[PDB]
């Protein structure tokens, strides 16, 4: 198990554009094309993403594609960004996992936001962590998800994914 693995099975694979968990126009492995509501608006987006004229409809190839990109983006903010680095430098090679997948899913600001978790994982407060994570909405949206993540930060195993 890795993050591309983690990632696949936690967003799934969509050939065509679709909505996401909130509604937000995306495709290929959770690569969010707008918040905009207009389909047009997205179609445009992916044909410049891709460099194609797409129809809203790519191959795997370039989902795969699109899917490295977003990966290596997540990582270098994490990088980049003075609350998540030390965070990130800070834990063992499953948990960095479960960072990034946090960031991919909401965004560097979205989990820098998580000051009180940030610091418990830090501490290496594992359960501590994993109940103050759980307090969000996050987790309360998406419930199943969050779970898996959470207990990867408990555990520091693959488990969850097994
Ligand atoms: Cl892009
Ligand atoms: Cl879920």
């Amino acid at each position: 198990m890795n993050i591309f693995e983690m990632l696949r099975i936690d967003e799934g694979l969509r050939l065509k554009i679709y909505k996401d968990t909130e509604g937000y126009y995306t495709i290929g492995i959770g690569h969010l094309l707008t918040k905009s509501p207009s389909l047009n608006a997205a179609k445009s987006e992916l044909d410049k993403a891709i460099g194609r004229n797409t129809n809203g409809v790519i191959t795997k190839d370039e989902a795969e594609k699109l899917f490295n990109q977003d990966v290596d983006a997540a990582v270098r903010g994490i990088l980049r960004n003075a609350k998540l680095k030390p965070v990130y430098d800070s834990l063992d090679a499953v948990r960095r996992a479960a960072l990034i997948n946090m960031v991919f899913q909401m965004g560097e600001t979205g989990v820098a936001g998580f000051t009180n978790s940030l610091r418990m994982l830090q501490q290496k407060r594992w359960d501590e962590a994993a109940v103050n994570l759980a307090k969000s909405r996050w987790y309360n949206q998406t419930p199943n998800r969050a779970k898996r993540v959470i207990t990867t930060f408990r555990t520091g195993i693959w488990d969850a994914y097994k």
